[PDB]
């Protein structure tokens, strides 16, 4: 059937059951209807000394338009592990609302490997993204107001880096002039809007230890500079309290479940380019004390998500990932061997071997962190046996454990093979985890290592702006932070057409922005889209809902 | 004695709302919890109770507002709580406040002292997310307008005539006048526009006047966003936005159950502007109450010239409600302001200035009379009032033929409103109402405007600018001429001059502009300058607001 038909055919257990079965007190649960809830921060605070379960990351090979299925696999693996009688959770990211009205409206996973309720997840859910948005825009309000009231701190409005947010895809608000209409109405200036999920505030929600840490981060944010170049912060404006208060429910992870009633957290949902691409630390760390096994994931390929997962999230949280799955398809692999999307159903053993180079590299890279990999093949109905076997073999020739996953079609039952290979790994392969780089390196040094060790670049080139920008940040003492690489995702390089694995290439860093709040540095290599726009016939036009509450055109 | 408002909210033991739901005859499968102290009730409740008779309906209004405060929500809640003590099956319906104030001027409890609806913190903050949904539907439509320009402008909208602005629920002056669409041909179509505070949104007004979800959708469809180069209106229906907007409001349409400090059940739902709109809580909420209780108390923004008039002439009209009684809140202090006494010396007894400002109150009673609804005055007692002033207030209320009661509900809760409650009940038992609207829809716009201005405001007559005269002809030509009228006027006078206190005579109202709400289904004549988006003060509340590890809040109230 279809993703949505399946969600609706499903039978959901009240979430309080699940809460209780995990050893969550009824006074720590906060229902939003009988199938979603917020879990207090007190749970972690009281289980602070229990041991952490096993931490498992689901990443993948370089994205293609032919599709990977990295979420499907986190949920299916999770549903197999439940069927082997394991005490397991899954942690996932909340999607933006914006797609639902432009292009998609999509399942959190797909087939018989989703998290539910699907409707609520795609609409307002528990309002987490409304609170980010209000927190971001209050700050900007307070900025523009502070100019109006004499601008005591002597900010140069033209230097302001803090923009606005909204969780709709509105190209019209990319570049605006505000502050018009007179001396009563503010100070004219050039600014604009980004999509709310790209908010530094969303990044902070996802890297905070607790509410008081969320507040200190807020206070550290850079909104702009004085006429002399001194930086001004959210704390210079006394914004941090108000913004923390506006997030007091948002900071609590949201408990949901799979089609098969395995417990799931959904919490946070940042960008994976100008930010790190994970769900929150709060949820993953809470899941760790509530389960023996935690399955989580990260955006884009392992060159980006996984690398940041390890180098940002784990570093902050003090997590030691115990294993990592890497997803791949025979379809996707052939594209990396030059086959076009048109011809993906024609068998091509030759193309599959060449395209394998993409996967081979990721495995090596995952190697670099001392985490035991496992390849998981997403089964696809037009894949011939010759192909699959050849893949299986090539992973083994690369010394990698590999499994067939049919979790899309068959649910927890299609994940069993993979689950077993995962369990086989946890018990018998102790992880030797370490960050790829030290924080004391310079900014250029950190970018080199990643660019050379992870992307396979000969080296890195900097523009005059980027050079001047790094020289400034280091001089303000922002130089011993991590680094978050804003690159394309469709290649190891920064050339979207250079399908993996290219050699003899260099990476170029065109701009450098700062996220003092989240606590990192962002090198840009391409033009980055922080606010997408609607297509010619947006989905909104065809969405409807009748008298009986039956919805259409949403999925 | 009396603690702070927030000290009181936290000291009060709330009952799980599910109990309260059941106490009201609501089935488990009609309730949807947001924690154990908030809930959304199904619209199917009203549907299965459609044939039950209605409870009594009791409107709480007030005299002309001042800075110096009135006391209307506090009365609404205290009245409710007294009625509950007297053994009656009663509900109160109120508006959800905007988020914005909490970060500028102050967070205002929903009521005050011992007359509060709770949980306080949640109602002021995100509550059940109704205002966020209103915000997302409004701005989705606006995104859909700009996109339509970008994609070949098939409907031939002239960007420069676009009336549909955007919204956000924060007080941000810098966004009032903006230019968007800049950056090249890939980034939209440059144009002048702006933001308004989310509670001003026609979307909000539509939420508060919809019969149910399919009706709220139809309204949405009728909304006018701009005009073609030829002058033809382009509706949100024309851009097929109404289904999505409705879908974005699927939980927002359900009234939210909560309660008072004394566990009397309560609905908070909807929250519009009382000037460019009607200043009332939702019809959905009010009509459901009327099926689940023998007594329903609700209220309207601003003084009775504005809210009451709109409650009667828009809300009750659309709903088929017939108000059985109406309460008017006055204070001694404010009545002296209306007889000339400035705020600095309001504590000083002054019988002569009190006698003079009573004129304000006198005029409102008369006006309430014009709708066939028996009035009852509620004197909101304040500790510096002398007994001589109070007795002279009671005398003047009798000489003017209105029952009257002292109300000490701020200090003493339900007990402090028993005397008023009993007067209200005397009136329901003995003076059934003769409710009629003020005006027929068939009058012309200028006729309806004149009826309000002369009958209610006390005006000699009404003047128009050339712009207004163009707008009115335009609206009448397009057939929006048999609509109700929603007068955006200052609240601090009967006049449109915010300094003319009391009961001004020999005066004339002037209508500078006229906007249209096709979706909410009314015409809006503007008499002043109208602030649809306030700004923050020199030292905003946000600067002094904090929250520590123990979850303790400060500087929020
Ligand atoms: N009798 C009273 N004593 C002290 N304070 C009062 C009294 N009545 C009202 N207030 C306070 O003064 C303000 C006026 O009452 P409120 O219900 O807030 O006004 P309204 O709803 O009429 O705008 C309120 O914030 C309320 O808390």
């Amino acid at each position: 059937p279809s993703d949505i038909e399946i969600a609706q055919a499903a039978k959901m257990k009240p979430v309080m059951e699940l809460a209780r079965g995990l050893g969550i007190q009824e006074d720590e649960v906060e229902l939003y209807g009988k199938y979603k809830a917020k879990i207090s921060l007190d749970v972690y605070r009281r289980l602070k000394d229990k041991p952490d379960g096993k931490l498992i990351l689901v990443t993948a090979i370089t994205p293609t338009p032919a599709g990977e299925g990295k979420t499907t696999t986190s949920v299916g693996l999770t549903d197999a592990l439940a069927r082997l009688g394991k005490r397991v959770m899954v942690c996932l990211r909340e999607p933006s609302l914006g797609p639902s009205f432009g292009i998609k409206g999509g399942a959190a996973g797909g087939g018989y490997a989703q998290v539910v309720p699907m409707e609520d997840i795609n609409l307002h859910f528990t309002g987490d993204i409304h609170a980010v948005t209000y927190a971001h825009n209050l700050l900007a309000a307070m900025v523009d107001n502070h100019l109006q009231q004499g601008n005591v701190l002597n900010i140069d409005p033209r230097t302001i880096t803090w923009r606005r947010v909204i969780d709709l895809n509105d190209r019209a608000l990319r570049n605006i002039v505000i502050g018009l209409g007179g001396k009563a109405n503010g100070v004219p200036r050039e600014t604009g809007f980004d999509i709310s999920v790209a908010s530094e505030v969303m990044a902070c929600l996802c890297l905070a230890s607790d509410l008081m840490d969320l507040k200190e981060r807020f206070s550290r944010i850079v909104v702009g500079y004085t006429y002399d170049g001194k930086p001004v912060t959210a704390g210079d404006l006394e914004a941090q309290g108000s913004m923390a208060l506006l997030m007091k429910d948002a900071i609590k992870p949201n408990l949901v479940q799979t089609l098969e009633n395995t417990p799931a957290f959904i919490h946070g949902g940042p960008f994976a380019n100008i930010a790190h691409g994970c769900n929150s630390i709060i949820a993953t760390k809470t899941a760790l004390k509530l389960a023996d096994y935690v399955v989580t994931e990260a955006g884009f390929g392992a060159d980006l998500g996984a690398e940041k997962f390890y180098d940002v999230k784990c570093r902050y949280a003090g997590f030691k990932p115990d294993a990592t799955v890497i997803v791949a398809t025979v379809r996707a692999l052939k594209m990396h061997g030059g086959v076009p999307k048109s011809d993906l159903a024609t068998e091509n053993l030759e193309a599959l071997r060449e395209g394998f180079a993409n996967l081979e590299k990721h495995i090596e890279n995952i190697g670099k962190f001392g985490v035991p990999a496992v390849v998981a093949i997403n089964a696809f109905p037009t894949d011939t046996e010759a192909e699959l076997n050849l893949l299986y073999e090539l992973c083994a020739k690369a010394g990698a454990e590999v499994a067939l996953s049919e979790v899309w079609a068959k649910g927890g039952e299609g994940g069993l093979e993979l689950a077993r290979k995962v369990l086989q790994t946890l018990e018998s392969r102790p992880s030797n985890f370490h960050v790829l780089y030290n924080l004391d390196l310079s900014i250029k040094d950190k970018i080199a290592k990643i660019a050379t060790e992870i992307y396979g670049a000969d080296g890195v080139n900097y523009t005059a702006e980027a050079d001047k920008a790094i020289q400034r940040y280091e001089s303000l003492g922002y130089g011993n932070l991590p680094v978050v690489m804003a690159k394309t995702q469709y290649s190891f390089s920064d050339d979207m057409t250079k399908l993996g694995r290219p050699r003899n290439f260099t990476i170029t860093v065109r701009e450098v922005r700062l996220s003092a709040g989240a606590g990192f540095i962002v090198p840009i290599t391409g033009a980055i889209m922080t606010m997408p726009g609607l297509p010619k016939r947006p989905a909104a036009c065809n969405i409807d809902i009748d008298a009986d509450g039956v919805i259409t055109g949403l999925f």
